[PDB]
């Protein structure tokens, strides 16, 4: 009464005959057009589909190194499946339930931020942030100048370059970027929001792709020129030590802390402190500060801090490929890229991203940060689109541990862009 | 004084929990909370934590009623009844439970983790003796339940649905909860009317399963031929462990258990909806198909022992770290307080006790015929079915001083518990057909 025994070769921990069973199930669901629009239905598809295009992206000879590898193959194959029509409407719905309705994206980011920040030493927190802010500024200045120089060459005035190209790309992505950008444009120029948003969303999305490619490239550069890489680390020589016994309970507390620290940040940002100075504070920017305060407070035992890291490790190593399926489906839209895929737009955007890379490399190097991780966090993770872009880039360069800096770039840096945007939109 | 701040609420030291509690209070009074997985889990973690810890430390509650999970769903139901929850808080819990369907995932994980945790060889050996002995206990509990039900003027369909099947089910979250979904899927009636009655009868029966366990031991000493004190069979002559070599255990294997849980559900879902939506006139619910599927997956040997252990680890995480979250949801979506109180009847106590008796009569007879000792059989295949899942097994075996039979009680709670889900689907469907 035995069909088989386990084979040798594994796909996502699953030997071929076992993965076959899973794949067949997904094929049955597909052809019979039957899948629950749930976490169960979503995760079922996302796991199985993520598993196959992950192992392929991990083994594709030229692709794995200079393109982001496994997560980028998944990210692109899934985006293609939507564009082509290979996905059922309800398969799309199932993935959308997970990523947007259930908000697995926010859960994913919140778990990672909590694991990253609670794992660091208290004395190290405030100093990193103080050195990270001017590093962001250099990336903006770098992205601006490169976009202007490439702008005038194509016969593009300064305004169109800053308003339609630089700011959307360097802004906080979609919801907290192109959308409030679309407001200010309409709230000043008086034109339609759609004419700005449609252009902005298409431009920054192209730049997002380049930021993903460049991330994989900068990872290679850092192995070629070791002196430039922190090999994951951003701060020079930086990371209660008593790693006690660790139970499932302490890992569960990590999820308690991740969701609770988000909840507090949500309340503060939506009801208590929506804007400090002229700058608005996204709830993920508030969450970074809250987790930092929770670290500095001393309220978390090192076994609980270890639990938050262990959960963050489960997510980033076991649910990453699932997430990339959802991000490829929900936050790409290949058509909007192609409808704007003018090799004038491609060049301006790509150069602007390079401008952010160069500026942030220069900035952090002056600060005392590693040149490679400076251009990825304060450069690429500004020129990408929000948290979805942060997870694409950091997975492509295999630096998911830098999620907190990336979020400071996406949220706090994107809010800074908003201020600049309000000015540039006003004067001219 | 400093002794106090060392006290833990769900793994959180008292000052750290206060932070989490203050956070929930601020969200409540500013009326601000995301109605997604983040806001929901935060609410359900914090709320489940405090009332779970209170539930554990109330004497009659922990020993008789069910402790933490019971206190949680009762209090969460009270928050709805008394309008303590805001609308957003109710939306957040409901969205997690039904819209995101964290309930199906939870049940999918439990079923997968429980059945795959079973040794393959032991699984097949059970089909020749121990599983039939389990079936006899269900038949026994059925016959006794119908009769006592009749004497009280309770129809057969209600006795089977609200009394017998929950009692012989795999407890609360592994029995009454998935039984409510199957009921609602076949009947069309609210799951709240099923669960609220089922969980009360469950709790009463579990008490009698413990009391009878002690009695069966006292009987086993007086009638020594019934006992074979300690052992179930007559040949093995050694109890400790016989294993499948499980070595490495990483996050990858537990994540595979998540793949298997979510994929085995998908297969059971397609079968129930598009492939085999009705064998006979009987519609088999996907929870029932999943039991058969997951049991089959174990039989095929396709899964490595390291992956089986990964499924069990994920199952253990959900059942010990996420159960208190689920019970907040259970109280909000499955609980009618009046239906529970109305079920707390001396009549229901009597019916419950006799159903449990029927389980020990059925399992003794059927076990006597197969080659098992009557006393132990009635304890392992009778009482450890009639009790409240794994927690009940520990209470029952403690009362009869037979913790060595724990492997057999595990088969009852897991295999026989999923089998009840299959029987229930078949029985529920047959009852609505005219
Ligand atoms: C390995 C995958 C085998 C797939 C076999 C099932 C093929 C689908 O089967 C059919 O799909 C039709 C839609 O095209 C439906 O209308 C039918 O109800 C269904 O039977
Ligand atoms: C306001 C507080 C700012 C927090 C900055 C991010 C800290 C969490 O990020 C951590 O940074 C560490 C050193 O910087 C690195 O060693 C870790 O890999 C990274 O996870
Ligand atoms: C007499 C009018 C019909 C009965 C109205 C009261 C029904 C219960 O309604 C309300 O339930 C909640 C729980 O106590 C509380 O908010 C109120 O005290 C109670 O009035
Ligand atoms: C939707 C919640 C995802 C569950 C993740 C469980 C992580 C358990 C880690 C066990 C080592
Ligand atoms: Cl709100
Ligand atoms: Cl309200
Ligand atoms: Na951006
Ligand atoms: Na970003
Ligand atoms: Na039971
Ligand atoms: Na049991």
């Amino acid at each position: 009464k035995g069909a088989s025994d386990l084979l040798r070769f594994k796909i996502f921990g699953m030997p071929l005959p076992l993965y076959a069973f899973a794949l067949i199930t997904l094929l049955l669901s597909h052809f019979y057009n039957a899948i629950p629009t749930d976490l169960v239905g979503g995760f079922a598809l996302m796991f199985v589909m993520g598993a196959i295009f992950g192992e392929i992206g991990k083994r594709l000879p030229i692709f794995n190194k200079y393109i982001g590898g496994a997560p980028v193959m998944i990210f692109l194959v899934a985006a293609y499946f939507v564009y082509a029509g290979i996905f059922t409407q309800k398969e799309i719905d199932a993935i959308s339930n997970v990523m947007d309705k259930s908000n697995f994206l926010n859960l994913f980011i919140a778990v990672l931020i909590t694991g990253a920040i609670l794992s660091v030493n208290r004395k190290l927190l405030l100093k990193s942030l103080l050195g990270y802010i001017p590093t962001i500024l250099a990336g903006i200045v770098g992205a601006s100048l490169f976009g202007i120089v490439i702008g005038l060459c194509f016969g593009i005035p300064v305004d169109r370059i800053m308003m339609l190209y630089v700011l959307p790309i360097m802004g906080g992505g979609n919801g907290a970027g192109a959308v409030p950008l679309s407001e200010i444009y309409h709230s000043v120029t008086g034109r339609s929001r759609e004419e700005y948003y449609s252009t902005a969303i298409a431009i920054l999305t192209i730049a997002n792709i380049f930021a993903i490619i460049f991330a994989a490239l900068l990872d290679m550069v850092g192995k070629k020129y070791t002196w430039l890489s922190g090999e994951g680390e951003l701060v020079r020589k930086a990371s209660d030590e008593k790693a006690g016994q660790i139970t499932h309970r302490e890992t569960a507390v990590g999820m308690v802390l991740s969701t609770t620290c988000f909840l507090l940040a949500y309340v503060v940002a939506k009801k208590i402190l929506p804007s400090i100075g002229g700058v608005s504070i996204h709830y993920f920017a508030w969450m970074v500060l809250i987790v930092a305060a929770l670290n500095a407070s001393g309220l978390c035992s090192p076994e609980i801090k270890a639990g938050a890291k262990r959960l963050s490790d489960f997510f980033s190593k076991q649910l990453l490929w699932v997430l990339m399926v959802g991000v490829g489906v929900c936050y790409t839209d290949l058509q909007e890229i192609i409808d704007a895929l003018t090799f004038a737009n491609v060049v301006i955007a790509a150069i602007i991203v390079v401008g952010a890379v160069v500026g942030a490399a220069i900035g952090g190097w002056l600060i005392g940060f590693y040149p490679i991780e400076s251009s990825i966090t304060a450069g690429l993770c500004m020129a990408n689109r929000g948290g979805s872009g942060d997870l694409e880039v950091l997975s492509a360069c295999n630096r998911m541990n830098l999620i907190s800096y990336a979020q400071i770039s996406s949220r706090l840096g994107g809010g800074i862009v908003l201020v600049i945007a309000s000015i540039v939109f006003s004067m001219m």
